[PDB]
């Protein structure tokens, strides 16, 4: 049984803990539930860590006095497809191959599934670890508890023997690299330093061998990536996001400077040997709008290029992690802003941005967040009982399977069937505007070969490309974001018949180049 | 009422059949059930057979014993969607056309059905009979047991007064032969001599008018295809099966000596005029892994050509009456053994294979057939219940059907949900990887005209034709596969990776060769 | 060895989750699969109510049957 | 927000409860969560209750940390 320790002996050193810890709503949660500090006691000095103390990570630490939220987090959704590739005529972007050819994500890119699953899905997607790391049977692809309780406890690894990113299985990449984690976890929270710079104090960085890092790493999405683990008061912990919001100035809210005032982060950093460390962002409401924004958003975590000179962009690069924290109208003068690109198109040459899931970015100015709701109204309601003490429910998923609480206590005028037919409308709608800009893109790419074959100038065919990049920003953004159009169907609808637009105008252009060479 | 005969009589003669009869549980069967004798006992001799007996082959013949069986073969799964054509965005091959281009499957390939219309579907697909036979009308297509009854109660034909394969709709083709229909019924079982070789005993062979063969069969899948009739025992008749495992001594497992021997089958031979003339199998177990693979293999049935010369090869050949027995990775191997191709792609010129269904070759190796699993415990289990007496189901069907009997009684720490979640999983990574596959088959093929009319020369044309059957191979194994990965996922990955493979190399090859013909 | 909790408030068993005991204490017949079936795999859920109301159905008739006899003699 | 108070103050006058919390499962649960006893602990003394100290006797005082069971 765990016995309490002298906390106010621990206070006499850690001033900053003290000061969130006796004033929040742990006040009477004793250290010894997630730290084991008895030799770290023994050795450390005012400003030395002498021996390191073990920190708990697991997500148990938390279920023992919140087993609902827990088990609610827990939960897997059988409804949501697993390993369902992106790629194929039924899914989300049915020339996603030909379109995204050049890229990592031509490998392999499945439709999201439950919370539980995304450090193990992160190990074994075959796009990033060139297929080393593999569940250990086909069977524990269902156990979402097994991958909480510990990614290890599922996974294997091809050659425990070495730590290079290799590939093991042919079609493979080995897109991950450090930077990737801190959306799949936080066990690294206190071995990173901020942004993932090189420190003496850390352990990992954006330059560490990724191999080596991911097998020191075992749970999903932390409690603590919201909830301070020493106040309970809300928080962020997402580097990429306090940079965003605090360092570069720009607010919670970029659109609303008012709504940024009210619903603000203020960052605090810990420090080791008196120099500034890591970092995290205590928020002034628990705005989830903000706390799903640590992963939900568009984002660079990868190596690239420079769009002035075409130069390599490395993982040692500040820009190898950065949040965007623009929409994709403000998005190409974000990427300008740092001077960077993600991929040359395999087929065309053209110099183009990889999107990501901008949940965040697409849902600013929407109706919805104008009128103050936020991620969890739809995706984490409160529990409805007949009898009962309410909780957030933490199975974070499609309002399809909780409409009374996600939408129609809010939509008093609709049934459930007339809610779901409203979403089905935008989707619909949406969907078929994102086939169409696939359609013309696909038809412009066809083109390139042809106008290179025929001898169209370099200067023509930098115009398309310089086309290309926008027809496949204003189309990428939406196969990249997860509710088809939903967050904002207008602003949807705009980008999509702009990229439709963009590709148009580089058909004709190629088309008649080709056609001139061909009359000589 | 049926009046019993002298079975004593009989066995004077039929020192086979008496061996069999009075030693199995159908020693109490009067052979009345199944033959009309009564002239031929009056005009046979000791090895001649005089009038010839009526022989019932109808599945209603065992029905009168054996109603639970009877009525469980043949019940319609109305969800097993019917005449749904593969080639399509929403099937099993969305770019079946182009890949396939040259075969005559592009006239039409359907997902399987219900047992019950097999005979029904060979006769009337637009790929068989050049749409002589159809349904009498549109509302016949429900009709499974007028199916069992016979086709001729359901089916007209175009023109009785002729016996050539010939269309009667323009988009149809004719590519039926006598070998097709040892996979669909065995009517002919006492008029087909062991493998469709030329007999003077033999009604029908391999080179008869398949028009004419057609007329006189009448039931899909008997009843005796899977149990002698006179000792009720497990057997197999289908001849390409018995060749294989015996003849070529192959085995019943053929990557396992120890299974194949606890596990094997003795060929039984029956004459005509003291010449060998029919075969059948029986099995030292009730084992359904090789009841099942009489159909559910890769075979050839059908002309085709000489990998090494080109020449045809006719179904005068034994070779157009064929079971490879070969799991993918030793498929190339044996056809090259027999010296076979299928078609010429008509795009590419490429010599390529035909694969068709090969679920049992498929199943070897993969962790249930190590187990000691059969198709028949996922596709027909036993049944259970609260009161009464078992009996195995004979409704062949997908396990989702019933989940309880097929997977949750060996996996009992599963839910129904789970356990489908499971197979889902399975399914959906490889179909991703089957519709990339086929994204760069199609990449490829569509480079053959235009490096054949940049003048590209005959020596890479021929090597990327070489790569063309491995890339084809190593895909169309899993789109002609059921279980869409299920049945040996590891080995659908490894396969369809190659696959890719194959093709990218096939596509530098020739964009180079395009491109150095351009810059002349 | 069995008692009061196995039948009336038995543990929840999750697909994923951390395990409790169910503080409802109520009649097994709102949860057949982890209150009786468990031990019985013998049976389905209809064979145990069945079970169950035999021995109910069957103890209750004698009950009115007790009743009508000390009736019979209060009278 | 509830303040934890001092156990070990508590436990020099009461030996019967500091042999049940310090060695269960509640060794970490602060007699705040279920005791008002700063008024008790002004004017006690270990042969003398002084002003008594209120328990709490809802189940909520339960419910807190172990909301499973309390639903
Ligand atoms: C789980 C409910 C915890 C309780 C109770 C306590 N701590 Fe904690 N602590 C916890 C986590 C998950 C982390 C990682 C960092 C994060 O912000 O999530 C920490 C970290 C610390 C640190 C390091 C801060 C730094 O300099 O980087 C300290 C000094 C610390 N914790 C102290 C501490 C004390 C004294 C506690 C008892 C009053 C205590 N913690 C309780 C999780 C939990
Ligand atoms: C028992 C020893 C606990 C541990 C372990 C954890 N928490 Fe906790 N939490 C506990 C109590 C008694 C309370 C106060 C309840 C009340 O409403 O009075 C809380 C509260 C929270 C909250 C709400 C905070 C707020 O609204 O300001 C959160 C978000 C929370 N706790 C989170 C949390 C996390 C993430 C934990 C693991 C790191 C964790 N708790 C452990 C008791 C206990
Ligand atoms: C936060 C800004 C993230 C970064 C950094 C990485 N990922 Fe991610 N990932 C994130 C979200 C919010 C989601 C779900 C929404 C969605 O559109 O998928 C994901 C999903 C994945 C998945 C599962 C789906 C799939 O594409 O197969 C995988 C396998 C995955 N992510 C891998 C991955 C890699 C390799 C990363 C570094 C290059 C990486 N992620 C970073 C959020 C974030
Ligand atoms: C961000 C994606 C979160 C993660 C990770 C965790 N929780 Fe959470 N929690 C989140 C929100 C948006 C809320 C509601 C806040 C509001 O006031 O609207 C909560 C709330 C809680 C609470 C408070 C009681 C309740 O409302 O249920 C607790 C005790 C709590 N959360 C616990 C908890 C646990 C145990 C987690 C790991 C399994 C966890 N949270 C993660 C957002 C997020
Ligand atoms: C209600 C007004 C919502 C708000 C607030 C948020 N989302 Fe949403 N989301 C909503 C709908 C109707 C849908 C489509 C779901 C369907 O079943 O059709 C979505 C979709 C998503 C998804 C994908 C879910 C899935 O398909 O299974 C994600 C990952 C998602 N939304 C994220 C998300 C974020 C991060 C939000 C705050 C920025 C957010 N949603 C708010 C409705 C609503
Ligand atoms: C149905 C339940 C039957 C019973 C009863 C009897 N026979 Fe049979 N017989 C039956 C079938 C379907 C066939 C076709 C071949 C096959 O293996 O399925 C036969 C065949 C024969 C033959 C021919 C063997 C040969 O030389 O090719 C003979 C000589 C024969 N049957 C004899 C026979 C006798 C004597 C029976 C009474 C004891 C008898 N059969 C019963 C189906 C059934
Ligand atoms: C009644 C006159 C019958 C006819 C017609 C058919 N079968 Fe039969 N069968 C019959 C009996 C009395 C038995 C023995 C039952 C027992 O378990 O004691 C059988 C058995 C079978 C079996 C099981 C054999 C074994 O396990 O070794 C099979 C597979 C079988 N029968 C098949 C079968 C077929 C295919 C028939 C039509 C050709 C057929 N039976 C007719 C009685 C009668
Ligand atoms: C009476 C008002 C009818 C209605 C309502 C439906 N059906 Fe019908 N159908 C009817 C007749 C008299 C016939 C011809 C019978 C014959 O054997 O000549 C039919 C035929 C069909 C067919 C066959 C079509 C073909 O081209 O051969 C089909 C597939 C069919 N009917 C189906 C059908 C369906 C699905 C209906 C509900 C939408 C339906 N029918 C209504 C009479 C009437
Ligand atoms: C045994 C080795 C077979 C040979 C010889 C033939 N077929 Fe076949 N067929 C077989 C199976 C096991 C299945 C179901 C599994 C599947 O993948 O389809 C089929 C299916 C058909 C169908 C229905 C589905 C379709 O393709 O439309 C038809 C119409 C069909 N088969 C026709 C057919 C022809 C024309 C054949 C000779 C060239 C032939 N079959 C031979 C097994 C076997
Ligand atoms: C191969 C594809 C089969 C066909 C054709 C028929 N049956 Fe069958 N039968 C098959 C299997 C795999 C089994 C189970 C054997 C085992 O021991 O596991 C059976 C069993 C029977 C029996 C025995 C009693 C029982 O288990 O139900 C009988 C009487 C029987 N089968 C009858 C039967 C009938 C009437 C058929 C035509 C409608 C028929 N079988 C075809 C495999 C196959
Ligand atoms: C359990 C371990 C199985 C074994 C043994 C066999 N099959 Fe199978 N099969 C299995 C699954 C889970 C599926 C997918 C079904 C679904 O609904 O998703 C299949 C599929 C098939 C099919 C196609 C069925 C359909 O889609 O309707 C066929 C024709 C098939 N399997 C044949 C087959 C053969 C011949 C087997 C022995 C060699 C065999 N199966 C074994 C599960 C299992
Ligand atoms: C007994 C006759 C079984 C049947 C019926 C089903 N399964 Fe099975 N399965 C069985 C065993 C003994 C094993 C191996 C256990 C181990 O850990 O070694 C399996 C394995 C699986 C797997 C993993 C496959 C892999 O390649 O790793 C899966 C996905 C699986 N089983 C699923 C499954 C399904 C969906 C079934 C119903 C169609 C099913 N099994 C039936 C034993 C038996
Ligand atoms: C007697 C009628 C009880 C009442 C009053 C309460 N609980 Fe209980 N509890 C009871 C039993 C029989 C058990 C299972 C013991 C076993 O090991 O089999 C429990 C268990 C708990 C636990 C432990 C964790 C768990 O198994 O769920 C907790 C934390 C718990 N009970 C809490 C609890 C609460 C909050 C109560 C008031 C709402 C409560 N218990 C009352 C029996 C009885
Ligand atoms: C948070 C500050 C708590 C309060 C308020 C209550 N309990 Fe508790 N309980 C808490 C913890 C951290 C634990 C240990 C969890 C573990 O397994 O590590 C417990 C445990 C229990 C148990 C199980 C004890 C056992 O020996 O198995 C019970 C039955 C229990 N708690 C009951 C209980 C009651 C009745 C409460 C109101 C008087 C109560 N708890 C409050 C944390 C907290
Ligand atoms: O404690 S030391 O820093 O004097
Ligand atoms: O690759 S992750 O960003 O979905
Ligand atoms: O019966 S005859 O062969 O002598
Ligand atoms: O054509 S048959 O083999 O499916
Ligand atoms: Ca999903
Ligand atoms: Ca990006
Ligand atoms: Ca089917
Ligand atoms: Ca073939």
């Amino acid at each position: 049984n765990l016995k309490p320790v002298d906390a106010m002996q621990c206070f006499d050193c850690h001033t900053q803990i003290e000061d969130m810890h006796t004033v929040g709503k742990h006040a009477t949660v004793n250290c010894v539930h997630c730290h084991d500090a008895t030799e770290h006691v023994e050795t450390a000095s005012s400003r030395r860590m002498g021996e390191r103390p073990v920190t708990r990570m697991d997500l148990e630490a938390c279920a023992t006095c919140h087993t609902a939220q827990f088990n609610s987090f827990v939960e897997v959704r059988h409804e949501s497809h697993p390993r369902l590739e992106k790629a194929t005529p039924t899914s989300r972007s049915p020339m996603f191959d030909k379109l995204i050819a050049g890229h990592g994500f031509a490998f392999e890119h499945a439709e999201p599934r439950s919370h539980a699953f995304m450090l193990v899905d992160h190990f074994v997607v075959d796009r990033a670890y060139g297929g080393r790391f593999q569940f250990k049977n086909w069977q524990k692809v269902t156990d979402g508890m097994g991958a909480v309780r510990g990614a290890w406890t599922v996974l294997t690894d091809a050659d425990p023997e070495s730590s290079d990113q290799r590939r093991f299985l042919s079609q493979t990449a080995t897109a991950a690299n450090p930077v990737c984690l801190n959306c799949k976890t936080q066990d690294h929270i206190l071995d990173w330093a901020y942004m993932g710079d090189e420190h003496e104090a850390a352990k990992w960085s954006r330059t560490s061998e990724v191999v080596e890092f991911a097998r020191d790493l075992n749970h999903p999405l932390n409690c603590f990536m919201c909830h301070d683990p020493h106040s309970a008061g809300p928080r962020v912990v997402r580097d990429g996001l306090i940079n965003a919001v605090v360092d570069r100035g720009l607010g919670t809210y970029p659109h609303d400077p008012v709504k940024s005032e009210q619903q603000g982060m203020t960052k605090v950093t810990f420090q080791r040997g008196r120099e500034d460390f890591r970092a995290i962002g205590l928020l002034d409401t628990a705005d989830s709008n903000v706390m799903c924004a640590q992963c939900h958003v568009e984002y660079n975590c990868n190596p690239g290029y420079q769009l002035s000179d075409g130069s390599r962009v490395g993982m040692d690069d500040r820009r190898a992690n950065h949040f965007f924290w623009a929409n994709v109208f403000d998005y190409k003068e974000a990427a300008q802003e740092i001077d960077f690109f993600d991929f040359r198109h395999a087929t065309t040459g053209a110099a183009l941005p990889k999107l990501q899931h901008p949940e965040a970015e697409t849902f600013w100015g929407s109706v919805h967040e104008r009128n103050g709701v936020a991620c969890a109204d739809c995706h984490m309601p409160k529990v409805q009982l007949e009898n009962g003490k309410v909780y957030t429910s933490h199975s974070q998923r499609t309002p399809r399977d909780m409409m009374g609480q996600a939408c129609l206590n809010c939509h008093a005028e609709w049934t459930e069937d007339q809610a779901l037919y409203a979403i089905d409308y935008i989707k619909n709608y949406t969907h078929g505007k994102i086939v169409k800009s696939e359609y013309w893109l696909a038809k412009m790419i066809d083109l390139f070969p042809v106008a290179k074959r025929a001898g169209v100038s370099e200067d023509v065919l930098n115009q398309a490309r310089e086309l290309h990049y926008d027809a496949h920003l204003y189309w990428e953004w939406w196969t990249a974001e997860n509710s088809v159009g939903f967050h904002n169907p207008d602003q949807a609808r705009e980008s999509l018949m702009t990229s439709i637009s963009k590709s148009k105008e580089a058909v004709s252009l190629l088309n008649d180049a080709i056609d001139a060479q061909v009359a000589s």
